[PDB]
């Protein structure tokens, strides 16, 4: 909670889609299927955003757990599925005292537009309960999320086909590891895919190589694919890379120690890195890897030795680029005219309000809107999924007929020039250079994740861009996001009798 | 209605039962099976107590139908599950623009302790779609019913063994039937006992004998057992019995109709009758048969020609006893002074706040208590969902052989005396009287019905009796009544996952 | 065999465990994940050795079949399920008198271990029905291998994802063919991957290319892989390559027949084939192809016209490689010194007991263990599994377009080439070798079965040497074998459903 | 069913960890159901272990089974057992003694008078 401009983040999204509706309303009645053309396919159109807005089910849960010292202790959680208009729901579970409906219900939304950003044919879905993960064991904790995995999987909350969890706040491999195995222990144990009902798994239960880096990683592309464009760093009066460039993360936790870790090895450096109790700062940098021994070591960043305690505010420090990694509603119209970073990178969910943003449009500031930038987690998660699906790991079946196969093709070659040149020639040997030789037997889990999300997040930049452009929406690239993501989720919803006459 | 008298219908009814909480919590650590006995036994009772306030599950639902006229709307719906103590939740569905997530579960809550205090074995659980059925067609309206069952059906929500719903405001037969017929067509295709998913079902589908009047007979039957105490009674300074008593209802429609025509035909005379639109009122009564053929005629009450448009209020007419059977919160703190009735018969659910209940005992008034005096509907419908689990109905085997019995069994003393008493004495005929002749072949289930009602109002009021007398709670039978839900429900809890640490 | 040596089998291999869980024990207390690191961490590692050790599960049965002559017997049969570390569960089924309990539990556990080793995600299990097949008709056989089906698919000891069988004693394509059209006709009916409930399958039944062969040619590949290290074929004194080796194949079934039809491709000469009857014996070799027709047309390899029936055990033969391919405890404390050969291929599952092993080492004999050389099949079986849950033969999608898409490659260095060096240089023609000529299309089938099984043996040969060599084991492969498979299956316990950290 | 412990040296919680997790690998594999197969007290356990029994299964696979908890039997009457129970076996032994202690014929052979008033017994257990 902020103060003053701290809007109900349900409505706050409902209104970044609304941004968006109304730029993309025409387009949406000029290809849709009506025959009966006549602006009734226009009210066609609005009925259609008014089904797609809102949650379609939300399970509030009250459950009882046995504390370490003997008590009962009643506790809260929530699990909103915002679309099914693709079948498996998606998205992750949050422990903080901070959850609550209308926060579930918004971050379950910003899921099924994220993943139509991004093309993963998932709804959205999100899941929080409503606890201070500090202040209980982690006997306790365990308890606490197998229990909400009952409950959800004897609602339909939870399944390989219905609804698949992930990390966020407060989680991570360890919750995901207790979920499936809660899952396949009980209502899955004769699924083959039991194992599919939850990613973010522990690479040996079942998970997938970077999973936990790939949001952080995702933000690095996301942020690369501008960054270099000339047009919108000439609008902002910037260089094109990240090798002159200084940054600054709110938040040193899953999205933003990687996002750190990433820029940092791409020349940007670090100036300030932020958390609840504090921040700290150093203008010639921080590396986030002694940041990390640190943090591990004194469980907290406050004292670092290479920095100083910065004093006012991580937002307002003295960047080009500002990454808020927390949670949401960070950037409000209070301290938006503040911010002196010229990129804001949306690593968390909601991060800024609608009038920080429009506040940032008018001084110039590029906002790379978090449905695409931190797309990376479910983009993975995907592949994730895809991999327990599938029960073979990436290219096993494949790597010596490959390798095999390369070597032919370059030896095909290779005798085709020296029979061409006779002995006038001699051996003309074709070898692989020592970067194809890395890649002689084709492409292993990693490659696939780290290829694949690339191509993900470059294909998703351009649609931006194509988007922003064709409606003039200069740095405003949320409402060009949101224009596609509806485009695509209204295409489900139109398509022959599934809704016209 | 009201201004400053509209406390959370959640909260007010977590009122009632902390009231009743604390006159009990004595017995409870009293019997209570903990070795470690210290008033660490006290706090474990206040940690079940507090395991079963709250609702264990809420789904809230956002789904669209098509209008008649092709437009798409989207429609709100809630069904909360307050308990799972006993395997079937169960609980009714409200069609009304007042349903929301706090209406629905206070409504759940009261649905378990209602059942606990009747004994019926089902935890407490209760629906509302939040629309205006006035404004929708029967084609539209089955639409709705029929996806809200899918709905909940898919998310745990309806089954004969998980949750069992039934009528509530502007819901009946009809509904029922939709609900029940898309529950058996699709998800329990395969299932024997597909039909008991509902109840209040027509007859014809499954339904059982008197299950519409069950709530107002069992309206009457709790009135009864009172205002035959003499004790109470001399307290309220009235006579016992109806025959001298004339009542006013707030409502027309199932509870209200039927407890209107069971008074009635035990002398007691309708003054008033009051619907949304207005009030009737006449002092020498008015027939609840003519009443119901000018409502079925002109589809309202006022202009009744044998009775005057009451100007002012129902619920301060001057009458013996007031029978609330609408909705919740219609006596509250600012017209309780007014109510003019010695007896207030809780029909509805709710239908007075906490103040009105401390200004009604003030004032000397007797409430009964609507957990206990219009458990009616729950009882009856238990014993058809009891009927669609046994697929007979009552009797049917056993009618012949229980008739043969009774006349061999007649035959038997009249033989023996015969014999004992030679042609002195003659033929000695042993004939059933008239009213043993119409129970000569035994229960049907209109017979079970009715004296299973009767059986279970009657023992509910002793167990109010005494409880009231044991705790000194003088007209303060809401109080008792919760006492004994507490302890029917808290003795699950005791020895659930059992204790002894 | 030997009576002072002949241990329990199950304790023989969690012998074998123990042996190579010390040997481990310090890496897996070093990479262990607790905080609190102080040996304890050295028995929360021994804590979990100890429950990997024990079968989970082990189903007794006892059922009547009715023989063709119409008298009823009674049948037993057994099913173990060693670890669930791995979802679907994987082993054969043996039908022979010798089969128990304990010798179903042993062979269970030796299952994950070599699935483990050869990186199979499978958890080890095993059946054995105790009868003699060649006292049965084939219509016996059938009702026996369906009854033992159907009551096996009741408690769940066979489906897709948790139980998958194979062949073994006995037991083939015939076998597996009734198995898997019982479960599909019943309990599988509505399962889209129903028939992936057994592996070696008939082809047409959803089986797979070479699954049959496959054992043998992982045999010809788990020799081959040591036969040319030099390292180890000078420890032992011996030239690497299998062109001047001779061998003798104890077993003339599924493993030994094949096993001796690829040494025999390769050169090497078999110079003596056992069965249960007698042995035949030949210092010119003998023809793994004639011998095959002349046992086809006699049921015996005795009286092989082209080698004289060998008097005094096969074991003991004169030659450079032992394969024992028949049953378990061949090769006991009595008879190890007399072996002859240098190198024990151990074909069959626990062909040698600790103490040959013993024996063996100290005469400098090689003892290429089970668990890593009989792999090939679970391997193989795994690829039929993957076929059957993907319903597509390899490379049918894409065929075409591969054949077309290399084409264009090699026309695009022809192309650049040419216009590079102008009329000058002519047409210089790029065209694929023979040997790539074979591979223009892409892998088939077969192409995925002979490579991904090729791939797996060397790759899992490696891991075998480079831990032999990081905790000198010289000659005992076993030990080795053993540490990897241990490694691996304590990753998936390190982390685990639950957590301790 | 037997579980190879002795419930002495074990505590509570630990105890309901074992029974709880015994009802589950029982359930996966087909030996506990309402219609399949049905346990009960014995040696070392009692409405208790039959509760935690219940609740588990409930809890689990048969949380959509309207007969659930006929899972098992020798449940505590607030978890849906019956009266008489836990007291059931020495009323029957009452009863199969009553039935040969007032036969004559059978108490001749032993030479006893029918009737319990004048006997005198010792139990082991
Ligand atoms: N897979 C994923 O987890 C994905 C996450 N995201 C986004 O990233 C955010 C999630 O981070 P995760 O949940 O990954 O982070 P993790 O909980 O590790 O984040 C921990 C960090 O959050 C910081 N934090 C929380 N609140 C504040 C605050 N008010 N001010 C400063 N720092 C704060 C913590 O400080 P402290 O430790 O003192 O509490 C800590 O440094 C989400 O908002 C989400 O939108 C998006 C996609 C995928
Ligand atoms: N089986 C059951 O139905 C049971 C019902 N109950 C209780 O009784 C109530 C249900 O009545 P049902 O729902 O049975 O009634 P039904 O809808 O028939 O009741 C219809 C009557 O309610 C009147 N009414 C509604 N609101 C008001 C109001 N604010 N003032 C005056 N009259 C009003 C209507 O007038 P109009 O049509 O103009 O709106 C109509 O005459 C519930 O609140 C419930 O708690 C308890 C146990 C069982
Ligand atoms: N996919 C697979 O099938 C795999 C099998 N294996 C191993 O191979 C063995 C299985 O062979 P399958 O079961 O494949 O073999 P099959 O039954 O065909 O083997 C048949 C041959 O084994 C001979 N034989 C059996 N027992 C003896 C004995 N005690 N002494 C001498 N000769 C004997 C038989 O002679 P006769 O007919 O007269 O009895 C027969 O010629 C198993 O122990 C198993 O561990 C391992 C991995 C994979
Ligand atoms: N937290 C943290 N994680 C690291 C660090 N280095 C590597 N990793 C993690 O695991 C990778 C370990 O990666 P490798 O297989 O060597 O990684 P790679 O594909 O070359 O890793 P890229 O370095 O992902 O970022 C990442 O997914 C990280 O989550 C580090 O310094 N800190
Ligand atoms: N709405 C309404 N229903 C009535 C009335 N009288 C009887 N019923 C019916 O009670 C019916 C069948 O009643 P029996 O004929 O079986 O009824 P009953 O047992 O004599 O009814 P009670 O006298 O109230 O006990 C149901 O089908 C109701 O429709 C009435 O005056 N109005
Ligand atoms: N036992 C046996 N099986 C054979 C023989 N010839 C062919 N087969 C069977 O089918 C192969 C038929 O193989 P092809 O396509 O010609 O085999 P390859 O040419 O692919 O076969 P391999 O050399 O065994 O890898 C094997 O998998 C055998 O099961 C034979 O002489 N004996
Ligand atoms: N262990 C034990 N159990 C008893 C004893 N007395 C009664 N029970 C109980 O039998 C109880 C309820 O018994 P009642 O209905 O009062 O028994 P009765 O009065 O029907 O009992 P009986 O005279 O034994 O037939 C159960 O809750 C058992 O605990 C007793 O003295 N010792
Ligand atoms: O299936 C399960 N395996 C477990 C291992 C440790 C623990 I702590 C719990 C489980 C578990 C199921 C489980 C199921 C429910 Br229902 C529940 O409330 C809890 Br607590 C646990
Ligand atoms: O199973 C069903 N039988 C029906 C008969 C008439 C009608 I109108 C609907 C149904 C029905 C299922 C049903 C299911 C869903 Br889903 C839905 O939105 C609607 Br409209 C109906
Ligand atoms: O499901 C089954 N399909 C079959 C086809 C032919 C035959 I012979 C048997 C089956 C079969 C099931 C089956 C099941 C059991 Br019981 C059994 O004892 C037998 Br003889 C057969
Ligand atoms: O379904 C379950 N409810 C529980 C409550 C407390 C506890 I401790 C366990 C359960 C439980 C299931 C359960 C299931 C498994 Br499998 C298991 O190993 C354990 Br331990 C528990
Ligand atoms: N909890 C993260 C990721 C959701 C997922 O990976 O399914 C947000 O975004
Ligand atoms: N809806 C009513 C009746 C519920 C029922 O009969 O199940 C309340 O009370
Ligand atoms: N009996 C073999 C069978 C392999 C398999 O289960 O596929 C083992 O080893």
């Amino acid at each position: 909670a902020d103060r003053e401009d701290d809007p109900n983040f349900f409505k706050m999204v409902e209104g970044f889609f609304d941004r968006g509706a109304s730029i993309v309303e025409d387009k949406l009645v000029e290809d849709l299927k009506t025959r009966e053309t006549e602006e009734q396919k226009r009210n066609r159109v609005r009925g259609i955003l008014r089904i797609i807005k809102p949650c379609n089910h939300v399970l509030s849960l009250s459950f009882p757990i046995r504390r370490d010292d003997g008590s009962w202790e009643v506790i809260e959680g929530y699990r909103a599925q915002h679309s099914q208009h693709r079948t498996p729901c998606k998205g992750g579970i949050r422990y903080s005292t901070d959850v609550s409906v209308d926060e579930v219900k918004a971050l379950a939304s910003l899921m099924t537009y994220k993943c139509a950003v991004v093309d993963v044919p998932f709804g959205g879905a999100k899941a929080g309960v409503k606890i201070n993960p500090k202040n209980y064991t982690d006997n306790e904790l365990e308890k606490i999320t197998r229990r909400f995995t009952m409950e959800l999987a004897k609602k339909g909350f939870i399944g390989p086909g219905v609804d698949v969890p992930a990390p966020d706040m407060s989680t991570g491999e360890r919750e995901m590891s207790w979920i499936a195995d809660t899952y396949a222990s009980t209502i899955g144990h004769y699924d083959i895919n039991a194992h599919a009902c939850v990613t973010g798994k522990p690479i040996s239960q079942g998970g997938i190589h970077g999973r936990i880096s790939a949001t952080g990683r995702g933000v690095f592309h996301g942020i690369e694919n501008f960054i270099n464009e000339a047009s919108y760093m000439s609008i902002l009066g910037m260089t094109p890379g990240f090798g002159d460039k200084t940054f600054a993360v709110q938040g040193f936790g899953n999205v933003g120690l990687h996002s750190m870790r990433y820029l940092h090895r791409f020349g940007a450096k670090c100036v300030a890195v932020g958390e609840s109790d504090g921040s700290i700062w150093n203008p010639d940098g921080i590396d986030p890897k002694e940041l990390e021994d640190f943090k591990l070591q004194h469980g907290t960043i406050l004292g670092f030795p290479k920095a100083k305690i910065y004093e006012g505010s991580i937002l307002e420090v003295d960047c080009d680029i500002l990454i808020p990694a927390a949670s949401e509603k960070q950037l409000t119209k209070s301290n938006a005219p503040r911010v002196k970073a010229k990129i804001i990178a949306e690593g968390a969910n909601g991060p800024t309000t609608p009038e920080a943003d429009k506040i940032f449009l008018e001084r110039n500031i590029m906002v790379i809107p978090d449905l695409y930038l931190n797309a990376g987690g479910v983009t993975v998660s995907y592949f994730e999924w895809l991999k327990n699906l599938n029960h073979v790991s990436y290219g096993r079946l494949t790597f010596k007929y490959e390798r095999d196969s390369n070597y032919h093709l370059l030896m095909s070659v290779q005798e085709s020039l020296e029979r061409k040149f006779g002995k006038h020639g001699g051996t003309i040997p074709i070898v692989p250079t020592a970067e194809f030789q890395d890649r002689i037997s084709g492409a292993s889990e990693k490659d696939i994740v780290h290829s694949g999300l690339a191509y993900t997040m470059e294909r998703s930049a351009r649609q931006i861009m194509r988007t922003a452009m064709k409606y003039n929406l200069g740095l405003d690239l949320r409402t060009a996001a949101y224009v596609n993501a509806i485009e695509k989720v209204f295409r489900v919803y139109n398509e022959a009798g599934v809704t016209f006459t």
